[PDB]
């Protein structure tokens, strides 16, 4: 009944996060590294008294950035054990900062606790059903004050996939909804004020910018890596700008708050 050790001997091996890591940026595994970061958190008021909970917080650089521009206490859940290591051994003497290995669907914390609820590109490996069990648990967990911040890979509806797209989401077993549905969860599970924007477009520019990088730094990736990977890694993030620009793989955005 979990999928931790299916994430931990596939996806996110050691080796994929490291290459993960290499086209996105220092302590990132998803979208835009740091540059998106800045630009996802740029209307979000916190400060040193705020409590901060990041939903599948991998390599870290979220909780790092939350807690250097804000003061924030940050706490980053992921289901991956080596992934929580790596983030643990890239942050010392900072007690406002915590890393936990645990599935979150199984974790629990004090209702009406944190002052932000901040997810990037997790939500997509949960079932359905696990997205609404989530944010029912999100629901519960936020401050009465508090906001949830997400982003996530969504899609077009289900019927008009094609069959590399099918290929793609069945073998990563992401759950890719569209940014409708997602929001249509929100609003069900009792969130107030929820925005969605299809950010697609920004993602394309995102991806263009990493697929370009990876090229201009092929000799070094070479160095670490292989051929094969790079081959895998060069083709994915072709689809995903070809798929991006037509909508067929979409970047949902989410804001929301609890009242
Ligand atoms: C996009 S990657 C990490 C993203 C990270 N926020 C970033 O921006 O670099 C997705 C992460 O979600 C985590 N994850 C998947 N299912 C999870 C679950 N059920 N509970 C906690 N974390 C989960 C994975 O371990 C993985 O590190």
């Amino acid at each position: 009944n979990s999928d931790k050790t299916f994430l931990e001997n596939n996806q996110y091996t050691d080796e994929g996060v490291k290459v993960y890591e290499f086209i996105f940026g220092e302590n990132y595994i998803s979208s835009g590294g740091l540059e998106a970061t800045k630009k996802i958190l740029s209307d979000i008021e916190l400060n040193e008294n705020s409590k901060v909970l990041d939903i599948g917080s991998g390599l870290g650089g979220g909780c790092m950035y939350i807690n250097e521009k804000y003061g924030a206490h940050t706490h980053g859940i992921d289901i991956c054990s080596n992934i929580v290591n790596m983030a643990n051994e890239r942050v010392s003497g900072n007690n406002k900062i915590i890393f936990e290995a645990n599935d979150i669907l199984t974790k629990e914390f004090p209702e009406n606790n944190f002052d932000l609820i901040y997810s990037r590109d997790a939500i997509l490996h949960l079932s359905l059903e696990n997205k609404n069990k989530l944010f029912q648990k999100c629901y519960k967990w936020l401050k009465p004050t508090g906001t949830l911040l997400i982003t996530d890979y969504c899609a077009t509806e289900k019927e008009n996939w094609d069959d590399e797209f099918k290929e793609y989401v069945k073998q990563r077993k992401y759950t890719l909804i569209t940014v409708e549905e997602y929001a249509d969860i929100l609003t069900a599970c009792n969130f107030k004020n929820v925005v969605s924007k299809d950010l697609s477009d920004y993602w394309n520019q995102l991806l263009e910018v990493e697929h370009k990088y990876l090229h201009e730094n092929k000799e070094e990736f070479l160095k670490l890596f292989s051929e094969k990977k790079f081959i895998s890694l060069d083709d994915g993030w072709s689809r995903k700008i070809k798929d991006s620009k037509r909508k067929m793989q979409r970047w949902g955005y989410f804001k929301a708050t609890k009242n």
